[PDB]
DNA sequence: ATGTATGTGTGTATATATACACATATATATAT
DNA sequence: ATATATATATGTGTATATATACACACATACATA
């Protein structure tokens, strides 16, 4: 058959059959791209047509054959490979071997072999981003490794080379071309002043208009780049592919390895790239940054996907909290924080970070969710489409547990060269060890099981507060790495019980036995188990089956109750059939009720990379100091801008006092006025950075501030030189002098400088959560 | 049967006491399935025990243009389906799970109590989509196949709100079931400030405690269909194969409903089908008329019209590039759209595509990325995450001006003001590009006219010393034509022939014996190349003539390449016969077409209005034009007239504040009197200095009874020497441009006609320079 | 040589569907 | 008693698919005496 989305070229398998390409692209969009551009007809007479290309797609992301494939060695001795029924039947890599003629038991080695190709070459064109430059590609790669190695060596693999960023100055007519984001944010942040440029990013190729994909066909044999093997890459196809994570995990760890002089004069001057080096640039570079995309941080507990919804949330929900549907607020914090990705999985960050029910993964939760945002009974699975089902942001919890004057101090992620979003936040409590969770990733795994909230209030009202009893003896064992207070798992929203049994914690569920019409009526089930997936398990177990008549659920949409009917005279046969041991009883043998809290407390840090702690007490150890020197930063930051408010504020007054005497309207323009205001000393202020420091550090702020002008004292109205705006001022100044007083206080106080206003916003915070969740996270 | 949850009682010995509450989707499945959970929120509720759900899939098919009455021999006509309605797999799911049977009747109770439920119940949205349409083709069906349940109670529905309003304070909202009571009743309001309106798109769009509020009175608000004698004249014109009727029926708006009708469908709890029909389904025809047929000034739909605003509205501090995604987030924020985001999205990428045979000649937008091609008939664009569109700047600046936008009548949605009712272009944009839709009851259908004979229109209109203006004033008195207006040839390199009565388009071959080859380099008019390369090889009777067909074809350029087997083109010359309109190859090669039109259009203050000739349309351009730029001169005389009053008093104040000494007195009131003591006037300041909506009633109504805001909010740079010579020249400057606005408001034949003379040339070369850019406007 | 039935096609609407990667604990079905 | 494939589910990503209404000029497929 033709496959599917297929354009063979007029050459395929004839006389000339050996110099035809097939330009695999990953979509469709991108075939798009490649029928405009293969139709250039005399606008380029040195470019390729349909004469000789074809176009296939690849279908989103090729499946890995390195790990559904089994050796078999025979008895003859020579060893067989057999595939798998599910690597046999995917249409796309059926299609690719039926497009070239491939064949499984051939291995390609002389040349009258290598003949019978339909066509012999393949070009992968995909994008440049790390996600189909280095995923798919590797994992093409991987593929005919796997199955023949020698058309790698004798060179059948391709590939094109486009630009990922294209930075164009005003005037000149060429641009400046980046192949990796840090690159350009390394080119960038050398920069002095970018508001000359404009900076394009194209993820896929379909972003490429008329002027450029020209340019792009022009030079198109130019950039094709054949792939060549050596004897150091079949280690590195299993590590980065095989079945065994610890090869994965032990190599993940580090970071990218540059690249020498010599290796890039040769890439970029015969045109020829070794496996090997491509595995260890693209690969490993598309693994640390999902890796970044997948894994929370382990000071606010979330994953940057997030950080960009709460940034962006924030900033959407500013002047009123009107609420708009999922996809209007998507398209806003796409615009707003330059996310670079699809807009389908944004939306399902967005409905699933705004959901509350007994089990759900966030706690805590962002927003407050209007509309229908699923159930227990699907596991959240079942809510809206994003054109109906609405958010708004819950505005007294992100102000008491973010406090908004310490997003002015924190590092920022700058994209495309402006500000995005921050490294990480830094809430009041340890929100990163409050919420439930479960990833995968690549080589590590996240897991997480929320604690209590009392012990955590606990623990840190006794590093902070100084005359709780647990005082300094917690601060011993933080030197010595021990536990004294206990820090026991989260029981709210769940009625079942808990317990402890070696090193591990088990949930356990709830029946209630009755031989009078033998039925067992179970009322819960353990902690985040759906209620259809338990019933279709409960229904699939052939040996559970023979006990049971017919199971019912009658359950209400927040709280399990299923009802089970057993065979005649059979609760007898149970106990025998599902022994009784000491941790679990014969029914909940029997109904699956219990599961152990098994915990993978696997992080990225500050400056990237993973972090992997082994107790729930070194993510609290780790995450105290930086609440610390950020309430330092902030009353230092504070104190020098109240004495620099008070500077300004009192010469407004002497102005206001003096403006008779001084006769303004006499003079000629603003330089007069200057002048002649520099000499009845009014001091020279800088009064935007008084009156909005935005993200000044303090050495900018009194770095830049003695050196303005005199716009504070040009721009007063007239509203205001009367004698009740004179009161109003001075009352202002007097307010702003006691509040320094009590700053420059502050910053002296036992055990560390603002322990008192971190006990007040860890009152805060608490009524705020105790009033959620009497609301049902509605905060009416 | 997929998306069937089964109730626990369904086909048994209580079958009789269960209802099958058929939902529209999925989204709405989970609202349903959430609502019959209430175990002892709702003691009084349903539950699963007596109810099912399935789901409609969208829009049922009708079954009235599917079907087939034939005669046999006995003097009865039986009633044969189609196989496309016969292997829907919606109706076959809902015969399925209700057990029907086509050949019963169920006359008899005793065929009546066969079933496996007692009532179909449709759970539909509100919206006049969902209350109309899909409930209407719902009681088609079981109207067209089984009539005596329709009879015998068996149609049930619900009755949800569709817009909610919250006052502040009290713990009672105001429901509205309809729209345009809603905005009535907005409209008889004098402050709105405090109310929060919430509108439901979908019933899945209910919070918890407004589902808990619906579902404590489930059975008060289930109403039930009765069948009417009159019904069956109404079925067969709504939904029947006759479109005349359905032409005949919607001229005249739909009939409000009476005070009896009221009391007794909110009474005794019934509905009769055709006062549904009447009212529901009409009332949707007519809103599908308004969405899907452009109005006859800016030539635009509703949706385009939207566009088209919030377009001016999101580029308007720089004209940074946004995604199509994005773009139409904030298009359906900010102007209030109430429909999905996949149509818009559509609707935005067709907006902004250019391609030879396009819809749109002159495009709002500048397309950035890959727009689609001749090829595939622009059906190949890109992802909306991939592509991008930006505000063709100059043209809409030019086209559409801004100063005109403050003086137009607009939309309410929910209170707030959204979108114009129309744009009033410089020249007629709905006769200047192209368009096929089908609609309610009409067609449309459009061909582009050639620019320069719709410029010699409006400048023999409108410039006097043209020698073609009063034999042009003569023409439009007595209804006859001067100046040709031929159909647009731009971008097309086949050729016109105008035969009888219609136009013909006519692409172009070549031919040579010498290889049995015929080379097509041009295809008519809006005809997509694959589809008649897959069109060309359907004919065995054209296949038996030639081998094989090879495309050669460009980017923007048509370059197709038979090959006939031998001996087979004389036989061509003798088999496909040659008249005089068209050549035996042009038959061969399907190489012509009609240029056909039907001209109808949307009028404002709604209703459709059918035009014969385009001369008809442009004629009917005029005046709303002409009327606009006399309301934009007298608007602009009134403003200036109260600007050289606010800012001679602030240029005294300058010149005596210095002795006035503002600093001395305690606070603003005290300095409101003594500035009203020596002769300043009192003024509206935020409304002198923008006015934005004000009509020039309210103009000069309210805004020489304002206060001393102009004089008391003045900065201290402002009373420097410099300031005071720079407000001295722009006084001069407000003085000259009163005199020459009063020069031109007399002006010969109406006023603003050298103005309007300006604006044609300004739209003629931005035009010009935007098709020498293709349309990038580098 | 006519009276029939089908059959895509355009814009603006209504409601859905699917493949793949990644880690690890649990569950299921044979085969020494 | 035991290894060994196979299957599933979680979040953040990569790609695509398909049913219905509405009007009418036009094209292709057997019947019509
Ligand atoms: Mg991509
Ligand atoms: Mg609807």
């Amino acid at each position: 058959v033709d496959v599917d989305k297929y354009t063979r070229a007029r050459n395929a398998g004839g006389k000339r059959a050996q110099d035809c390409m097939l330009l695999a692209a990953e979509g469709d969009s991108a075939l798009s791209l490649l029928r405009t551009g293969l139709t250039l007809g005399k606008s380029n007479p040195s470019g390729p047509s349909f004469d000789f290309c074809g176009m296939i797609s690849l279908g989103g992301v090729i499946m890995n054959a390195c790990k559904k494939v089994t050796n078999i060695t025979t008895d003859s001795g020579e060893t067989i490979m057999v595939r798998n029924e599910q690597l046999t039947n995917n249409k796309v890599l059926q299609g690719i071997v039926q497009v070239l003629g491939l064949d499984f038991n051939c291995h390609y080695k002389t040349q009258e072999e290598r003949a019978k190709l339909r066509y012999g070459c393949i070009v992968a064109c995909v994008d440049q981003d790390l996600d189909g430059c280095g995923k798919i590609l590797g994992l093409l790669l991987a593929y005919f490794h796997l199955f023949w190695p020698q058309l790698i060596i004798h060179g059948f693999v391709k590939r094109l080379l486009t630009p990922l960023i294209r930075v164009y100055e005003k005037g000149k007519t060429m641009p400046v071309e980046f192949y990796y984001e840090q690159e350009f944010d390394a080119w960038a942040k050398k920069q002095t002043s970018l508001a000359n440029h404009t900076v394009k990013y194209y993820k896929g190729l379909a972003a490429h208009d008329t002027h450029e994909v020209k340019s792009m066909f022009k030079h198109f044999d130019n950039m094709v780049y054949t792939f060549t093997l050596d004897d150091s890459a079949k280690e590195l196809f299993h590590i980065y592919f095989g079945g065994e994570s610890e090869l994965r995990k032990r190599e993940l760890c580090t970071g990218v390895v540059p690249l020498t002089e010599t290796q890039t004069q040769s890439i970029h001057s015969v045109r020829r790239i070794p496996c090997s080096l491509h595995l260890q640039v693209d690969t490993k570079a598309y693994k640390l940054d999902a890796i970044e995309r997948q894994i929370p941080n382990f000071l606010d507990g979330m994953t940057r996907a997030r950080r960009k919804i709460l940034a962006g949330g924030v900033k959407c929900f500013a002047s009123n909290n009107r609420e708009r549907k999922v996809f209007q607020f998507g398209g806003y914090v796409a615009d707003h924080m330059f996310y670079h990705h699809g807009d389908m999985s944004l939306n399902t960050s967005i409905i699933k970070a705004a959901q509350y029910y007994p089990g759900s993964s966030h706690l805590y939760p962002v927003f407050i969710g209007i509309g229908s945002f699923g159930s227990r009974h699907l596991g959240g699975k079942d809510a809206g489409s994003p054109r109906y089902i609405s958010v708004q942001l819950a505005s007294e919890f992100i102000k008491t547990m973010f406090p908004a004057e310490d997003s002015w101090l924190l590092p920022y992620v700058f994209e495309d060269g402006q500000r995005a979003e921050p490294e990480y936040y830094v809430p009041v409590l340890p929100l990163a060890i409050m919420e439930y969770g479960a990833n995968p990733s690549e080589g590590w795994k996240y897991t997480t099981w929320a604690r209590q909230l009392e012990d955590i209030l606990a623990l840190v009202r006794a590093y902070v507060d100084k005359d709780n009893p647990k005082h300094e003896l917690l601060h011993y064992a933080i030197k010595h790495k021990i536990t004294i207070l206990p820090l026991r798992p989260s029981n709210y929203n769940f009625k079942g019980h808990l317990k402890r049994f070696g090193q591990y914690y088990y949930s356990y569920g709830t029946y209630v036995i009755s031989e009078q019409r033998n039925i067992i009526t179970i009322t819960e089930l353990p902690l985040r188990v759906p209620t259809v997936a338990y019933i279709e398990s409960i229904k699939k177990s052939s040996n559970r089956m023979t006990f049971i008549e017919e199971i019912i659920d009658y359950s209400s949409s927040e709280t399990i109750e299923i009802l089970v009917k057993l065979k005649p005279n059979s609760l007898n046969r149970i106990v025998e059939e599902f022994k009784e041991t000491e941790e679990q009883d014969s029914i909940e043998n029997f109904l699956r009720l219990r599961n152990c809290l098994h915990s993978h407390l696997n992080f990225v840090k500050p400056k990237g990379g993973i972090i992997e702690f082994n107790t729930y007490y070194e993510i609290l150890y780790a995450w105290l100091p930086y609440r610390r020197e950020l309430y330092q930063k902030r009353l230092m930051r504070e104190h020098a801008v109240l004495k620099l408010r008070i500077i300004m504020e009192t010469a407004i007054v002497r102005y206001i006092n003096e403006s008779a005497e001084l006769n303004l309207s006499h003079y000629e323009d603003e330089k007069e006025a200057s002048r002649i205001l520099s000499e009845h000393g009014f001091p020279p202020l800088n009064h935007t950075l008084i009156i909005s420091p935005e993200f000044a550090s303090i050495e900018e702020l009194n770095q830049k501030a003695l050196q303005g002008c005199y716009t504070y004292i040009l721009s007063l109205q007239a509203r205001e030189l009367l004698i009740a705006a004179k009161t109003r001022r001075v009352e202002k100044i007097k307010k702003m002098q006691a509040r320094l007083d009590k700053v420059e206080q502050l910053l002296q106080e036992s055990p560390f400088p603002g322990a008192s206003v971190w006990l007040e916003e860890i009152d805060a915070v608490e009524k705020a959560i105790i009033k959620g969740r009497n609301t049902q996270w509605k905060f009416h």
